[PDB]
């Protein structure tokens, strides 16, 4: 059998690949005579998967695109401090207001509009880098997380360094305000050629991807960037990546995203998927026409919506059986609070202490309450709490035979926890030792130590 | 053992409590009279549990935080079509400006703003609809998320009432341009009273919880409110809940969020907490100081950050048995987009047809991607992908001798699943039996169809 999902994408090109509204970038010759009959769409999914559709292996330059990318390299090669010195966090249009720089901050307002790509691409390697050692630190950056030595189009580069007097302008501007500290005409080179690297529709995709999960490359799972810094970036792409517009996306979209003139759309909705989309027109705002209206059918027909939540819950808990005296709970999945929090319920659903728990709520006043809680079977599969609800059980009618004496801890199914989980976790265990219990931790690959 | 979560709030509420910054609102007697040393907060789960500490069983009109909950019954006494042309979806400041209806919107800008509350409040049950209807209409859908009848608190309400010239003037410039219909006096008096409905930290809290699991009570399992309508009310607070400051907020906590002036603050994280926060004190722009605080603890603390991902990936698929000639797989957890996509790469990753797929990839362009795809064990414990690997596995060694020609799935541990999960789930099917392998479906509590 096939795979459904691209014969999805493929239904999707068809249909809304009937018509072609807009125009291809006009202010830029090489971009203006492009061919505007194109349209492709690629998916990579965290376990390292690629659907895709169309035009989806057609390289074209990344342009606004690329912006997460040095972001995440700028925070990375200076920390945070140095960066958010010079690049704020709030949204706004692409049309520039001197104002936003007489703030006590001296800093344009995000990394998505293009004043602040210029400072970014400043603080790309330390201080005392060159020119040079920051244009490849920036290709370096989208290449690693592609997964493949990507190249600067150079012919797209000189078309556009001629008419540059806007973005000169900015940085100009950047420069009086100390926001830059090299020459105008450097950085905003740097820039340019960042701006004309070459990628796909996959590429996009599988780079979108390794924000979405975190920071992991999920083609082979290695940590490309630390999770912290992934945050940030997908953060001010929901935030700033659509301008204005953004709350109207988050809406009715959802998706972390940013669209760049030559036609392309990143997409990275944490957890569960990377996009990349390409079709040349843009609408009357600037973005892919078609690539956006794409990203909004993924959104409606799959509910691929950052606030449709897609959460492990209990299902972390894979079962609890009551052997006898002993006691077996295995865990799974990936562990975050999210299941470290269900955990909790687990081990403290077991009575091994005097149970004078605290309802949090008064059964008299919420009859409603206590009966859908008579039934915990019911109430767990409405909600979404996996087996948690087998300690209950093994602590009943079980317990009203011989008390619990050892719990054995399995986490063979567990694919991987953060420190968080480690920590709760751990202090779960801490006090099951505390009541007397006997605590066996079955952890084959290490996975459980900080 | 006791659960450690309520003693994590209760040390960050003596933390946090060692200092008391700012001032209780001042534009309403009652409020600024009010007892500044209060401090509690509350956690409601997806699955019904609720932890808490300090000051959380105090009442407090929740003001503001009262505004998605009527959101919420408009859009379901309405219709998306009627509100949306009422009321719109771009962030901005609650300073007003007549601007903002002269768009050919003819619109207060969003919901979380007075002006487009005023819009939601007027909207509230039909175009006949009495002043009293529309009042305990509020009053309901608040009352039936907290699980308990509320009341309002008409102290504050005359007493807000005798200085409430501000959102007649707001309410006066929206009947000019026809966002409202009835008198400005009656439409306010609805507000003002929505705004004085009393709630604790623990109701907010529990309210919050049922927009953070898509609509659905976690005390009880009973659906309040659709999916979509939930969706679209976390999106607005995210997006316009903080105002100006919702980027800033996004990146540096990443909680959906609304306070009051009253103190309260609600909170509400899709698929993992619904939180509820009270500290009389605001700070310089209006928000419960520690309040806010504290919602940043909880994100830095736990990483309950809306771009840390925490989805159910390849943990749909419990585990792939190869018995024989017959396969088991088994499913679990919430299935939605993300679980039913895993659920597809099993069902394909299994040799039901002459096995020519599209690697997506070229393996000589990427040899790290397929040195890693070697060991898909590894780079699947490295992603997150559950047992789906079990399924090239299942056709793996074992293929060598004997094609599969039944496969059995079996949705016993699987709590629920949405329309987009049965209808790819149903389709994988439908390919299955196109393979002329036999599929039967074990579904002891009928979930599978539409
Ligand atoms: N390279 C362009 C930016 C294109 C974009 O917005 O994607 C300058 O200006
Ligand atoms: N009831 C207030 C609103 C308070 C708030 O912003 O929470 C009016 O104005």
């Amino acid at each position: 059998m096939r795979h459904p999902i691209p014969d999805y994408l493929a239904s999707l090109v068809t249909e809304l690949g009937a018509v072609n509204p807009g125009e291809t970038a006009q202010y830029i010759p090489v971009l203006a005579e492009a061919d505007p009959d194109r349209f492709g769409i690629a998916l990579a999914t965290p376990t390292g998967r690629l659907h895709c559709a169309g035009d989806a292996d057609v390289e074209f330059t990344i342009q606004s695109a690329s912006k997460p990318f040095t972001y995440a390299a700028a925070l990375v090669d200076r920390g945070f401090a140095a960066v958010d010195r010079q690049v704020g966090l709030n949204p706004s249009g692409e049309a520039f207001n001197e104002l936003s720089l007489e703030a006590e901050s001296h800093r344009p307002d995000n990394a998505m509009i293009n004043a602040g790509a210029l400072a970014v691409h400043q603080l790309l390697v330390g201080p005392e880098a060159s020119r040079k050692e920051r244009l490849d630190r920036a290709v370096e950056i989208m290449s690693l997380l592609a997964g493949r030595r990507l190249s600067v189009d150079w012919e797209t580069y000189e078309s556009e360094m001629a008419v540059s007097d806007r973005n000169l302008s900015l940085a100009h501007m950047l420069r009086s305000y100390g926001v830059l500290q090299d020459s105008a005409e450097e950085i905003v080179a740097g820039y340019v050629a960042q701006c004309a690297v070459l990628v796909t529709v996959k590429d996009l995709a599988v780079m979108g991807a390794c924000l979405a999960t975190g920071g992991i490359h999920p083609m082979t799972g290695e940590r490309m960037l630390p999770s912290i810094v992934a945050r940030r970036v997908v953060s001010v792409m929901t935030s700033s990546g659509m301008y204005d517009a953004a709350g109207q996306w988050l809406a009715d979209v959802g998706i972390p995203a940013k669209s760049g003139v030559a036609g392309g759309v990143l997409g990275a909705l944490p957890g569960r998927v990377g996009i990349g989309v390409f079709s040349p027109r843009l609408d009357e705002v600037g973005n892919s026409a078609r690539g956006v209206l794409a990203c909004r059918r993924l959104s409606e027909d799959f509910r691929l919506h950052l606030m449709d939540g897609d959460s492990l819950g209990g299902t972390a808990v894979r079962f609890v059986e009551r052997e006898g005296d002993r006691v077996f709970l295995h865990l799974q999945g990936v562990i975050r609070f999210g299941g470290a929090e269900a955990v909790l319920d687990a081990l403290t659903d077991l009575r091994t202490g005097a149970e004078k728990p605290g309802t949090g709520w008064d059964a008299a006043v919420y009859p409603r309450w206590q009966e859908a809680a008579a039934d915990r079977a019911a109430l767990s599969a409405a909600t979404g709490g996996g087996a948690v609800h087998e300690a209950a059980a093994a602590a009943a009618r079980d317990e009203n035979d011989g008390p619990i004496r050892t719990v054995v801890l399995n986490l063979a199914r567990v694919d991987r926890i953060d420190d968080v989980g480690r920590r709760l976790i751990a202090e779960g265990v801490r006090r099951l030792q505390a009541d007397g219990v006997r605590v066996e931790v079955e952890d084959p690959e290490r996975i459980l130590p900080l």
